[PDB]
């Protein structure tokens, strides 16, 4: 029955059936509801078709017999366009459903009582330490004391920079949905007969509105709204929940006060409507619509819980509130007469309240109108003015005997305050280094002092620092503008006139200089903005990074700039970025190396040193393994201060449930305090050298096959979905459309090639060298973690899909290029596999290794499904005989759309 | 009340209150339900005395405070004869109770369901593979098949020697009573309705105080043969029906990995051996006469244990059908004062009347053997009775076969089927007995046969002439002992152990052990004995070579023996050789000695292959593989490659046997991890040491030896020290070269210093990272990487926890002359920094933080040994000074000194159970 289902989905997954393990029973609970509903809405005919196509791609992943690919094949391009977008809608939920019990799963999972204490213990949530288990072995392994624990914590920040979905932010309404689909599954695991109905009616009901909610593409600002969905569904509660737990371990090694409520720990940024790198579309118009609604949402947030804190604030008993009160003495939902001066709390918290209102009703009208008549004593304009009123009720609570309440919702709130200030997330700015040399080189040839463009980089230097102390403006009103100069130029308007706490970091994208990172700073200046935002240089390709060092120290030699910067840098890295340039492999060792290297030159100057880490790093995985990869980081990377990336395709995993998103919170800070104290082993002399000797080996084979194959760039474009992605060659594709395309064919090229080289090499050169490998993998958490990550991404591997692109696909003279970059993949998983120690993929982590496999049969569904698709996309005399019409003006481009984003939702993060 | 005394213990053990771990609990609970007792029996200010003695002694473990110490000791000193032999019955009788909970918790403790894999695994009861994780890991990591495993297992031999319990073998009725102690307490956890807690707790209660009130202390010691018989009651209690249940899960995990059949009945995969009256080593009371008793008992004993279950397997086979091999069997017997089946069994009834004669032979049996024992002899003969093995599995494979033919195989399978193995497995004796004496003896008995018959003297002769002799006369035509040989009481005694060899049958006896062995010689001398008492199936002679010396020579010497046409063709492709940890660690301290016996057995090993000898090595007591527990299993995946190689032989030390096979699971669990750690090290080795590790600890032997051997055998006044010390001279009821093994480790384990564990390790280690600072980081990879060296650090590391120098610094105050007292001292900085550096290669803050639940065990016994300890220390003053004198308390009991000695120092043996 359901029992018949659960059978079907335990021949992937076998084995130790315990009692917290209960992912197959979901799975199994969701699809049996789900196969009804789909009977109801379009006929068992279509079930029974939706049936067979999971059956056969199950048998087809289970023995990997490619004829029952082939099968799978012919169903497939025999549907209509209708049937055909019906399928892929519903695999698509499907994948959407086993997500959800997943997260469940991984929520409830049990944890170990006793830890082994190896490091390896950081890579697994059911092993990883929590705060205080953190704090105890600073304490008693480390010699810290409490006290000293407790100072380092306090001076810490961590920063988690949301990025969007690279395919498909989910809407704020469908994501609710999941939301409760996931509770009434849980609820059902709890349980009166009844209540069991009516939970399994809910639950029905639930995966058939989340089905139907199945609507060209999104507005910038509309994306961003989509991202800041997370923030009411967990984020908001969930910092004040793990501060309080903050508060019980400091109080458990002895420390009798609370985390001060005003310690900036956790701080939250964007690039939603900053980033404008590669992206025209990311206005002036946009970056202030967003700043401004962020402005809007958090005033949003503290107006809609202040009437429950004023209903819970009716206490009568200090007299600097009492006088406050005194002097402040309509159409809202709960204290809409004037409140009596009896009530003192609230008489201070309707006037909170009325501010609130105010504030985010000039960003309505600042958005909708263009401008607002209403003044800044009506509103909040710096946070400290709202948190005044907060600290004034918390300390007449105290004052007159109350701080067991004050540290209740008050506490809370002040809380919420002090981490999300008046604007939850500070956006980021980046753009690339060339419009500015674009900008700065029509100002010079305006001004009639040549171009530049055609200067030399010291000269450059010597320019910029003479007009960073010049005494006239540079920009006069004839300035002649293209419209790349003027979108420039006029992005520093809009960071002259918001508001300071709006911003973060301006992010120099392709930066490769001294004089890039002096560029922005005298556009900064020519603006006149009171707050310049700090410049971070993004260096990206490997060469770049090679020139980092030599172009910090210049920076950091420059009185102007130290001055400026007041003992503080930030550097931005991307792995991703670097590994298009140089393989993977290359890019992480270098990756290592340029910021040890970086790290001393700030020391040497005196500087305090942020690294930013962008996308595409084992620090970017979520969950356990983003644990260990944060304590992995060189010795002083992070020194008291995290800013990552929160990748899009992760957010959902790391934030979409309550618990998740505690114990991200937690990781996050546990690791980062930890690091700060307790460095990883530095690396032993023999293997820097074998890794430099890896590195110059798979560099030489990631380029040899992705820039100088002549007919590379062809296969790419045939084998991959890149170009229908789009809706020079390699070196100008960015690097989310490379990792994705190559992840749409299980194929993940962009993640392993180099590795097989650089294995092969080492130990054909010297055969102690495997031994050399394994124990850097049993005992370097850099490496271990570098493994373990394409490992993850092997598993979600499959070239037989690869292989049936080709066929389908691929002209036949490309093909045995096809067919040898296979042989490469194979070749490669099994020398990894060989130096982690393992018999299959992810043997030491069975619980993601089962997570990943009941997703495959989905998602092989959708890859047939896709390339098919493509063909009949690419190929408008393609055709076959279709079925008469399944089901119960939409075209192949909206199938191929459904496909890409399903398979996009069940690969999650890879490279 | 309850909550009160719970609260007390978990000070001393804090932290992870979880759902399974309810020992603190257990102990709360026994505590107070003896403190009731006590009132009782004794009246409230005895109970109110006890409490205050175990609340100091609380105290002062918890936060070592010496003012407690000293409070305790004023207390205990103060006491009578009287109330100080009913303190020191109530803590000893504390510390029994704390032994049956803490098994309880080992029992039942949650297994781990997701096991890393690391060989650190297996040193741990809830990590470690059972039979078929073993099997699952040989088939998928080595690539064995299933047939391959299964072929090793059918072909594989594990055999357990069991010794005598060196302070005190527990008698049968107490052990009975300690089992429902277990029992009541762990049926209090179960269901539980409130009547049958109120009447458990009655039960518990009642047997508590009847465990407690079975405290004769008797003037003559125990006699050999009882000291035997004590020593077999585990098999009645756990061993024989675990055997079987253990053989059944065997099945089931063979079945898991695609074998299709049971693991056949009469393979020889477990056997179990004895000691006890068999050593004779140092011993004089243990007589050719108490060797032919105790041979009676295990054969009056096993019979008895069949015949005893055989009418239960009798009512079971009521079945009708059987083939006609049995129908015609059944019909002979048809027509040629028990419990059960009195009448004459109708034939109707075809089983039964098969196992009505065997139930009429095992009697037949056992009578012949009380006969034999009590009379001298018995008319009763051969036909009548069981004299092999195979008479008796003969008419149980046919009832076995007549079940399968007539379509009852699954029926055959049940009770018959455990029947078969026990009778495979235990055999007509349970145990065989393997003889022990030392070389010297063997020697002095030659030498009178040489001097009597004018040839010269033996002792005098050289190696190659002892061993030119001894050839011929192997191949002598004519007999060597007249009967006017004059004979030395001890030289008749050595005689007539091998009359007592000739006489009974050969199912009886396992090896001839050579105590102290050196030669070549030394092993032809017994073999020249047996042939010339013509015995007609010899024991295998087994050297055991003791110092480091004799190791280091005994490659020599078996290459010798190998090389001999007359001893390769007596051997038959097969020899033992056994070690001797506790011994060798004697001469040369524990480190060196480990290190020594693993080069020696590589090397034999060796010479072994190169002759085409199958190589068994005999492990004797104070190795690692002696633990008990989880620990044992990683032991024996540490040895070195090949030398087990199918065929494991170890002793169960006596303090261990309680722990190892008292309760049914840990029974279970010990079979368990012997088989499968055996399994799997002949076909899946630990790794062998890189060069540097051994370069290192040959560096670093000689200095441990140096440091040992100047503090035990150079220091002049060391023997005088340890006289003071420790109770050695009492414990008595050439210097420490001639002083046993045993009385040396134990002598220092009374004093919680344990002294010949540690010493030596010191200086190793210090010599070592002085040497060169990367040697620190070489000792922590090798504790990380190379089982050996790990299982090596772990067993010191379990004796620090047990240690207190608090304790030993007492006993020298107490003890010591103010000359020796620096001595003393010194010693214990030793110790400290000795323990410091273990702990830093270990990797460790605090002792055993690798194994909390083993911290937990050992720390609850220690209010209990301590409050031992103290009452020891004063009594040793009062016995040794009558110049001490106290003021003692009026009596405080309600209703001399050599006897609270005695309690005391056999309550911190059993707290201490195994160390060196
Ligand atoms: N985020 C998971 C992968 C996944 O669930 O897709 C990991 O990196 O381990
Ligand atoms: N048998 C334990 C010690 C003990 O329980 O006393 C061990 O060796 O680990």
């Amino acid at each position: 029955k359901l029992a018949s289902i659960d059978a079907q989905l335990r021949l992937l997954v076998p084995g130790k059936v315990s009692e917290d393990d209960k992912l197959v029973e979901y799975d199994a609970l969701l699809l049996d509801k789900f196969l009804d509903i789909l009977q109801d809405l379009h006929g068992e005919d279509l079930k029974e078709a939706v049936q067979q196509c999971y059956e056969l791609s199950a048998e087809y992943e289970g023995k990997h017999d490619p004829k029952k690919l082939e099968e799978l094949g012919s169903l497939l391009t025999s549907l209509d366009t209708g049937d055909s977008i019906v399928i892929a809608k519903a695999f698509s939920h499907m994948l959407n459903l086993a997500n959800l019990a997943e997260e469940l799963q991984i929520a409830y999972r049990r944890r170990i009582k006793l830890k082994s204490g190896d490091f390896a213990d950081e890579a697994n949530a059911t092993t990883e330490s929590d705060i205080e288990e953190t704090f105890k072995r600073l304490v008693h392994k480390l010699n810290k004391s409490p006290e000293e624990v407790f100072d380092a914590l306090k001076n810490q920040t961590v920063e988690l920079v949301l990025t969007a979905h690279p395919t498909q932010s989910v809407r704020r309404s469908l994501l609710q949905k999941h939301g409760r689909i996931r509770n009434c599954l849980a609820q059902l695991y709890a349980i009166t007969p009844d209540d069991k109905q009516e939970l399994d009616e809910a639950l029905h009901r639930e995966i058939q509105a989340a089905f139907r909610t199945d609507e060209t593409p999104p507005t910038p600002q509309d994306e961003m709204r989509a991202g800041m969905s997370y923030f009411h569904e967990t984020i908001w509660k969930g910092v004040p929940k793990f501060l309080r737990r903050v508060d019980t371990a400091l109080k458990n090694i002895g420390i009798n006060e609370r985390f001060p409520y005003n310690a900036p720990l956790i701080q939250f940024s964007s690039w939603m409507g900053g980033d404008r790198d590669g992206n025209p579309r990311v206005t002036p118009e946009v970056t202030r619509d967003v700043c401004l609604l962020a402005r809007m949402m958090t005033s949003n947030m503290y107006f809609s819980q202040i009437e429950d804190l004023m209903i819970e604030m009716s206490m009568w008993r200090n007299s600097e509130l009492r006088v406050r009160a005194e002097e402040l003495y309509k159409h809202y939902i709960e204290f809409w007469k004037r409140i009596p001066p009896n009530q003192p709390y609230r008489v201070i918290l309707g006037d909170v309240r009325d501010k609130l209102y105010n504030t985010r009703e000039r960003s309505r009208h600042l958005l909708v109108d263009g401008k607002s008549d209403i003044p800044d004593e009506a509103v909040y304009t710096n946070v400290e003015q709202l948190l005044e009123p907060l600290e004034l009720c918390y300390r007449s609570l105290c004052d007159c005997g109350d701080h067991v309440i004050a540290d209740g919702s008050l506490l809370d709130f002040l809380r919420q305050v002090s981490t999300f200030g008046l604007s939850l997330v500070k956006l980021d700015i980046r753009q690339e280094s060339d419009r500015h040399t674009e900008v700065l080189d029509a100002i010079t040839q305006h001004l009639g002092i040549g171009s530049y463009r055609e200067w030399s980089e010291e000269k450059r230097q010597e320019w910029l620092l003479a007009e960073l102390s010049g005494k006239r403006p540079l920009i006069g009103p004839d300035l002649p503008k293209t419209e790349e100069v003027k979108d420039c130029l006029d992005t520093f308007k809009v960071l002259a006139e918001l508001p300071s706490d709006c911003f973060g970091a301006y992010i120099i994208s392709m930066a490769t200089s001294t004089s890039d990172v002096l560029a922005v700073e005298l556009l900064q200046r020519e603006y006149h903005i009171k707050h310049p935002l700090r410049v971070v240089p993004l260096f990206e390709k490997l060469a770049d990074l090679e020139a980092a060092p030599a172009a910090m120290t210049r920076l950091f030699s420059m009185d102007w700039y130290r001055n400026r910067i007041d003992g503080k840098q930030e550097v931005m890295i991307g792995y991703s970025d670097s590994g298009k340039d140089a393989g993977r492999f290359s890019a992480a060792w270098q990756l290592y190396k340029t910021q040890e290297q970086i790290v001393k030159i700030a020391k040497e100057f005196g500087v305090k040193l942020v690294i930013f880490h962008g996308r595409g790093g084992t620090v970017g995985r979520g969950g356990g393994p983003t644990h260990l990869a944060l304590l992995s980081q060189p010795p002083d990377t992070i020194n008291g201060s995290l800013r990552v990336t929160v990748q899009g395709e992760v957010i959902e995993q790391s934030f979409g449930e309550e618990h998740l998103c505690f114990r991200t919170l937690q990781r996050f800070c546990a690791a980062t305090l930890e690091h700060g104290m307790n460095p990883p082993i530095s690396p032993r002399p023999e293997w820097r050298e074998l890794m430099d000797q890896m590195a110059v080996v798979a560099t030489e084979e990631y380029r040899s096959v992705v820039f100088k194959e002549p007919r590379f760039v062809e296969y790419f474009r045939l084998a991959t979905p890149e170009l229908e992605f789009g809706r020079g060659g390699i070196e100008s594709l960015r690097a989310i459309p490379w990792i994705f395309s190559w992840t749409q064919t299980r194929f993940h090229l962009p993640v392993w090639l180099g590795f097989g080289a650089a294995f092969k090499h080492a130990i054909q050169k010297d055969s102690k060298n495997l031994q050399m490998l394994q124990e850097m993998y049993k005992t370097w958490p850099f490496f271990r973690v570098t493994i373990d990550l394409v490992e993850m991404v092997f598993a979600k591997g499959n070239p037989g899909i690869a292989a049936l692109n080709d066929k389908l696909l691929v002209s036949e003279d490309l093909r045995p290029f096809g067919e040898s970059l296979r042989a490469n993949y194979e070749e490669t998983k099994n020398y990894l596999l060989k130096i982690a120690g393992h018999k299959d993929l992810l043997e030491g982590d069975p619980y993601l290794k089962q997570g990943i496999r009941l997703r495959d049969p989905y998602i092989t569904t959708l890859n047939v499904c896709q390339a098919y698709t493509l063909k009949r996309i690419r190929d408008p005399n393609y055709h076959v005989t279709l079925r008469p019409h399944i089901s119960k003006a939409p075209g192949l481009e909206d199938t191929l759309i459904l496909t890409m984003k399903g398979i996009a939702a069940g690969m999650q993060n890879t490279g």
